[PDB]
């Protein structure tokens, strides 16, 4: 060996290997254990010095990396992140989770992710243009529409992709859908910038619905979210239009919490969305209206909304790996919570899935926590950046209603495959919910495990 | 020249030829003669070693090939052929058919053929896939979704064209449709594995209408199936579907017959297939039930099935060229035979199709044995791959009934081409017959010729 | 950032660092500070997962590294490495000190190191060529005769590099100067084979008539010498030749140490050679004559030679990285050792140069031991690796006595360069010897930068 230290991608995979070793899988298939060390070693990775020039004509550098993870189903496939905290153990997490979210996808589509240490924060429009076009000079060599298909994340919006696809189209001198996340007059995707929060909720309504046999909605519920970025924000509105509540959304500075019964409203969610795009902190928009009413607005420096919405319903952590605590995820319990599904990537803290998980067995039917993992529940992104590849390769823009349509479609059938293959796989005592973490993770991992055999990935 | 002896590219040239000096259309359009000569020559020829490591660490030495005959309509597409018989004549042979195979499909592809003299009988797993990663290491130069697209024939399922798959896919680091007959998860097609023999049987339901006034059709008819492998397989399945009787199967080492009124069932051939899976023979499973019961089955060994079936209604010759000889096509008519198509391609010999079509000539209606060649009535296999490149292109993966919907307007549309253009170009006398072979040939030839004169290949 | 641990290539930078700040460099130059930050982060990096095939048919997975650290000189040029301790940092470190390295060469070559963590040790000849035939099948599309050109380092020998040629021969269909180290008759150079060891002696030959006003050379002194691979095995060979005595070789497992006065012969170095061809260790030919004479030979398991050698005049580690200790430098200066230049590439560790360095400070002229960085005194390998590039740009071939004259021109070169540099940049007290390792890093540094800057790298 002898390997680095990655804890982030360590974590991924152990809990992954974990539900498939708490499982019948191995029984019935102990030769898939050859395809999870072959799967687990990427298939190439990119790292690449970034120069770029800042506002005061000063050098300054920054790392670059595409993480191109494994392309049995499809083309490598997922966001760049633009965040300080970004390195290879980050996006070999990220990039590790994205092949089995995309297989639950039913699209054909390889798993990969990258991104760069560069911090959005504190620049200026045209230092984000000079790092994105030095970043796309160097990564243009590796990527392509049949090839690795990146998109957005943290800190990467529709401005920065822009700005990638032009100097991509520059020195390739080919217009193709080698991103996702565009323009809607130069490719993009109807329903593209909706997809990850709305899948998120639509996917927790086939929840609910299961879990209360119809009895219950999200009519009435209250929704406490965390970050208030792409994910958070089309969530929030989802929740609203279907009569839950949203009680809080969050940034790395704070929470912006209801106080007391009540939602943030649409027009609230545009504001929150345009202080972001200029990459402002809830923390600047507090001290003026909407957000200064402290009758409706609680604003906490320093802390994550869990155990500051009071009661709630439906927890969507929607902002970053590792944000419910295992504290946090008692106290939700606590509250009432009985449904948190993932957003962001890994949102959970293995001690926050250890209890959910274990709430689960402990409590029968509509009384348990019932929690999804974000390869299941945020695969609405993905899923609609495959139809944005689909429609550029037709040459034709489908309407909202189609691309939503198959949005709704696509997480019910991730939903029914995760339970039934539980159900299969890791039956659950009489009247236990079926582990969704499990099912899911098990039907990713096979779909990919078997087309890597198929291939002669592994024998 | 002086050019070499390749007797089974002559023989198909040469029935080709000569159905279009037996026609009208060299007196309506005498500079096709020079499209004849330019198509018979191939666009490119790639032949190359193949160096492979065998179970006992041995180095082995094969040929490879691939034909890519013509492009005018489309990138060349055709398949792959592993046999120890291989080599450049045969392939031309199938190359050529290909061009007005495809052409009769309605849909854009080219014609080539190639693969290997590597016999896969007795071969391990291990050792097809470690061929394949060596053939394919020299082929992927040569090919590509838009360039040409190889896909199975004798020797090659869906296992070899998966190990085919994975190492273009890690060359030429591009997932694309460079293959058909991929897996179902990895951008195969549905219906794409009952394409071949669903659509001889589909083709023959039209030669019946026809020639029966729509009187009659497959329920209650005995049909003499030869092969075992993919094209027989789903031939049989289709028949047995329709109401017919499927009475005789075959292989390379003897043939396996009905003995007395009856059918192989479906249950019957899914034990054949997995005994085909494993590369084994039908003499092997005839000491075990249920082919054991002699009141059932009789097997024979070293014979083809024509003449110890007894009477029938339609023949489907599925296993490899020239395989009825003369004197079998006469025991088929007196066995009562009204129809015969080419599953196989160039199933009949010649003297079989001269006995066949001097019958039509001297019989009126319904009296006579219709022959239909393989380029119309075989070409379900390579639409339903044109579909899965369609599929491949769209980046979405149709239903069963739609691909099962599109290949049942292909084979009718395949089949009326035919008739009308023999009604037009070589008239028969009243009340006989059309020649489907000629008419055929002529509607795939001259859409070839016409293209090739539009974009300059001659003039 | 938030970087990752890589230990090796932090003491690497750090010790090229600190000998840039004890100089007047950074007064002249205060501009290259910012030249040290962007050439510190490497250009490009490429992982990749190999999957290959035991003898058993078991697959096995390793993970593949090309590090392409700066080509403002020249395409990428450096080994690749094969042992189980491979990992980013090791090849980050080795890439690194390749760059100024490269730059002493006066010839032009930018710098890169790859490799594996694949063991070669209890592998068949079988298993390192189907190994090495998955690495390339992933490495050729990153390299080539303009862009980066690999070699051999620890665990790849010309075996290695015939296996790796073959296999970029046939996926990329060009011939060409790719690798180095070739065999004579598919493109090598004479001389690459005793090339790095040979110019290890020839500059400690420079250093030696330097330090003593030319009184005294290698006739009559002892030389200790680590490992018994390519670089150990011809210093030994070239002191030998020189009326040296070489006193010890060593291997992983232990040191092989002469018993008193005299030296390895060269027919006793050819049996080490074919024993290590054979990937067998020195304690396997103890036993046996000659080794197993113990008034000659003393075996001596788990030891490295320094402190089992007595009294001796040169060593030379070229085994591997940190393999003299600071306790270690203490027993050579005590045994008398006046001359330390390192074969292995950071042989040294940092307390054996901070030892070695305060020594030369407070002992005047030939009192004091001389230490010489490996990137000074083990260049003549890549030297040599030039010099074939350029046999097979010409393509023709060189005689032996050509190349030869060529290489000790190049590491006189190189020593005159660290000497007066240092003297110009490190200006030592009256009497004492210059740094040849603050020298050579600065003179390396120094051209790597401007070219940089000329190239607009950085301004
Ligand atoms: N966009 C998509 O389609 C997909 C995204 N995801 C995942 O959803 C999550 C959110 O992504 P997205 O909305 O697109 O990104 P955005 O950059 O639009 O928003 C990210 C939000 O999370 C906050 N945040 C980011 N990093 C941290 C951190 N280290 N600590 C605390 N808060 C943080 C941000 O606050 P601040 O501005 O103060 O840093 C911001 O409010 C991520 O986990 C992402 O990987 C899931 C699938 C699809
Ligand atoms: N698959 C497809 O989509 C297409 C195939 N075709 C043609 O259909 C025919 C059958 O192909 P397919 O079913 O796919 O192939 P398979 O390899 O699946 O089956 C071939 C069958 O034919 C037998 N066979 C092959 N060679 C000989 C031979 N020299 N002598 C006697 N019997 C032989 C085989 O027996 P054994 O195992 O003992 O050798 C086997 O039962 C071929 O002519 C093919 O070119 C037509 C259009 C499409
Ligand atoms: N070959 C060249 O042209 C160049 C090589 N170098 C450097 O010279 C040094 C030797 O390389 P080279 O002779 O080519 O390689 P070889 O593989 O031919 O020999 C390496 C020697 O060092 C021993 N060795 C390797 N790793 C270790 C280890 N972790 N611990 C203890 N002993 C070890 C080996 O013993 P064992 O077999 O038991 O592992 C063997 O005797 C390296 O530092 C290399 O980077 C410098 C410039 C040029
Ligand atoms: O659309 C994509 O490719 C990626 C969406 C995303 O950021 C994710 O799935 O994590
Ligand atoms: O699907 C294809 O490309 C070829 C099918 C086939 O084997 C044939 O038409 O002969
Ligand atoms: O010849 C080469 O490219 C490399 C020689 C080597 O292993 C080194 O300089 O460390």
């Amino acid at each position: 060996s002898n390997l680095p230290h990655e804890p982030e991608f360590e974590q991924a995979y152990k809990e992954l290997a974990s539900t498939l070793e708490n499982s019948t899988l191995f029984q019935k298939n102990p030769e898939y254990r050859k395809a999870l060390a072959v799967v687990s070693v990427p298939e190439r990775v990119i790292q690449f010095r970034v120069v770029w020039e800042d506002d005061a004509g000063n050098v300054q550098v920054n790392r670059g990396f595409r993480v191109q993870f494994n392309s049995a189903l499809g083309p490598y496939k997922g966001g760049l992140r633009f965040h300080p905290s970004v390195n290879l153990s980050i996006l070999k997490f990220l990039g590790f989770e994205q092949i089995f979210k995309n297989a639950l996808t039913g699209l054909n589509m390889g798993g990969g992710k990258g991104g760069s240490d560069f911090d959005p924060k504190g620049k200026s429009d045209n230092e984000i243009r000079r790092f994105c076009v030095s970043f796309m000079t160097e990564l243009c060599k590796h990527i392509g529409a049949d090839t690795d298909v990146p998109a957005g994340d943290i800190g990467v919006t529709g401005r920065e992709v822009g700005f990638l696809f032009g100097q991509y189209r520059k020195i390739r001198n080919q217009w193709e859908g080698v991103l996702t996340g565009k323009g809607g007059s130069w490719g993009g995707s109807l329903i593209r910038p909706e997809a990850t929060g709305y899948g998120v909720v639509y996917y927790v309504e086939h929840m609910i619905a299961h879990a209360t046999n119809g009895q219950e909605s999200f009519k009435g519920k209250r929704v406490a979210i965390s970050g208030s970025g792409n994910v958070a924000q089309y969530a929030a509105l989802k929740v609203i239009e279907l009569g839950g509540s949203v009680v809080s959304l969050s940034d790395s500075q704070g929470s912006l919490i209801i106080n007391g019964e009540g939602s943030f409203t649409p027009e609230e969610i545009e504001l929150i969305a345009q202080t972001k795009v200029e990459r402002k902190q809830l923390a600047s928009i507090v001290g003026a209206a909407p957000f200064s009413d402290a009758n409706k607005f609680k604003y906490i420096a320093g802390a994550r909304p869990w155990v500051h919405v009071g009661k709630v319903d439906v927890a969507l952590p929607s902002a970053t790996q590792n944000e419910i605590s295992g504290e946090e995820a008692q106290v939700l319990i606590n509250a009432g919570c009985k449904f948190i599904a993932e957003g962001s990537n890994m949102g959970c803290t293995q001690e926050a899935i250890d209890t959910f998980e274990a709430h689960r067995t402990a409590n029968a039917g509509a009384a348990a926590i019932w929690y999804a993992p974000g390869k299941a529940a945020n695969a609405g992104g993905v899923a609609v950046s495959g139809l944005e590849m689909a429609q550029n390769s037709a040459r034709l823009s489908w309407t909202s209603e189609e691309v939503d349509a198959r949005l709704k479609d696509i997480m019910r059938d991730c939903f029914k495959n995760g339970l039934e293959t539980a159900q299969e796989y890791a039956t659950p005592a009489e009247g236990v919910l079926p582990s969704l973490v499990t099912g899911s993770n098990i039907a990713g991992f096979t779909k990919v495990a078997a087309a890597m055999k198929d291939q002669g990935d592994w024998w």
